[PDB]
């Protein structure tokens, strides 16, 4: 239970503050007050990433768990903590 999130704990304030700010920048009208994988795109290749289009929808949809594709402030920390080990 809680695999990435107890990951997300272990973050520094440099993460922490990024992805909120960067998330409220980015959600400035977004779809819902968050950043889907429609969003989060532009929002995750400014974090130092370059993923594609395609594997964005399967990376979320292997973390969320709704069936939305959306990245409010939880589903951003969790999936960026996987990145950290799936390039390792
Ligand atoms: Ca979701």
């Amino acid at each position: 239970a809680d695999i990435y999130k107890a990951a997300v704990e272990q973050l520094t304030e440099e993460q922490k503050n990024e992805f909120k700010a960067a998330f409220d920048i980015f959600v400035l009208g977004a779809e819902d007050g968050s950043i889907s994988t429609k969003e989060l795109g532009k929002v995750m290749r400014m974090l130092g990433q370059n993923p594609t289009p395609e594997e964005l929808q399967e990376m979320i949809d292997e973390v969320d768990e709704d069936g939305s594709g959306t990245v409010d402030f939880d589903e951003f920390l969790v999936m960026m903590v996987r990145s950290m080990k799936d390039d390792s």
